[PDB]
This record gives C-alpha cells, structure tokens and sequence, in this order.
C-alpha cells in the first residue's frame, strides 16, 4: 500500500460490547460525566420515547436533548450556522449541553410540539464513537426522587436489565453543571453559577 488507508473492522473492547447489548434488549443506559449522572438510549427507537416520560413526566410538548461526538457528527441532524458554530468551537468540548435549532425531522416524538432540538458534548470518551455514527438521547437523570445512583452495584441490583450501569462511570465533579442554548446568532450559554460571591483575586491566605 501507499496512501495510509483505513482499517476494515474496528475493536470492540468489553465496555463497547457491553453497550451494544442492553441496547439490543430496548433497555435504558446511563452514564455521569464530568458533571452528575446522565442517560444514554437509542434516540430513534421507541424505547427512548417510554422512559422519557417515566424520568420526566411533565409536558410531552418540550423538546429532548440528545448525545453527539461534535457538530460535524450532527450535520443534517440540527439546524447550525456560521459565527453560531464559532461561538461553541471557541470553547468545546466540555460538561456543557448545546441547545440548537431542528432539522426536518419529522418524528416530533424527540423534536417535541415545537422546533427545537437540545445536544451535549460529554467528555465521554467512547459515548462519542458512537454517539458519532448513530446519535443517542442524552438526558440529566437528577429529577424528583433520588435518580442519581451513588452505588455501580446498586443500580445493576435493583435494575436487573432497566437502566444498565456503565463501566466507566463519572468523570469529574458531581456538580455543578453549564446548560448553553446555541441556536442561532446569538448563543445562549448560560453556567448554573453561585450567588454574587465569586472568588475574588484580594490578598488573603487565612483560611482559618
């Protein structure tokens, strides 16, 4: 050969397999990232459109957000544009989401009663191979109740085959977490801050 190609099959470790199987069986996956805790699911199949409304159970006309490796892994996927692109490539990825407008896409079942779709960028190294190639649906599993597991084992314990743990786990602070609302022109990116009480630069090394 000259030209360096690519291989033909890819390598699957024990953690791509193991994915790929409870997906198989129309489960629900989760998987915290630098933020809390997070959800992984086959974005177009039904199965994603059930336990949505069992995490959140509120109104069927908001939109869902979903899971990708980058925008150039959405391209007809969303609705993107030139300096609104820029704004995000300016300081991605990260334990932020991105919220951007919809393509023509016809399942309203993710799109929601309105046009809009939300995306996130996680630090999850092998959610974005596949998040890449087949998108999946990406959302904050921190509702009412205690949805946050604190235990691996507990969750493949009380969840026989429902919400299938990970093997990777989290990956930096349990919080807090950005929600950034890049739609158009003007990015909504909006952190979940403290009060007015940012760490100022002043003298002071008494911290007792």
């Amino acid at each position: 050969m000259l030209i360096r190609k690519i291989t033909r099959k890819n390598p699957s470790p024990d953690v791509l397999e193991e994915a790929i199987s409870v997906m198989e069986g129309g489960g629900i996956v989760i998987y915290p990232t630098d933020t809390i805790y997070g959800l992984g699911v086959n974005a177009l199949d039904e199965d994603a459109v059930r336990r949505l409304f069992r995490v959140k159970g509120r109104s069927p006309h908001k939109p869902v957000s979903i899971c990708v490796s980058c925008v150039d892994e959405i391209p007809r996927f969303s609705r993107p544009s030139g300096d609104a692109m820029e704004l995000m490539e300016r300081i991605l990825p990260g334990p932020y989401t991105v919220v951007l407008e919809r393509n023509e896409l016809i399942p309203d079942v993710i799109t929601g009663g309105s046009s809009r779709v939300g995306i996130r960028v996680p630090d999850d190294e092998i959610c974005r191979r596949i998040a890449a190639r087949f998108p999946v649906t990406a959302t904050s599993a921190n509702i009412s109740g205690k949805p946050p597991s604190p235990r691996l084992e507990e969750i493949v314990r009380d969840l026989d085959a429902v919400d299938l743990v990970l093997d990777a786990g989290d990956c930096l602070d349990m919080e807090p977490s950005t929600v950034i609302d890049l739609t158009v022109n003007p990015p909504r990116v909006l952190r979940r801050g403290k009060g007015p009480l940012d760490p100022v630069l002043l003298r002071g090394a008494g911290d007792v």
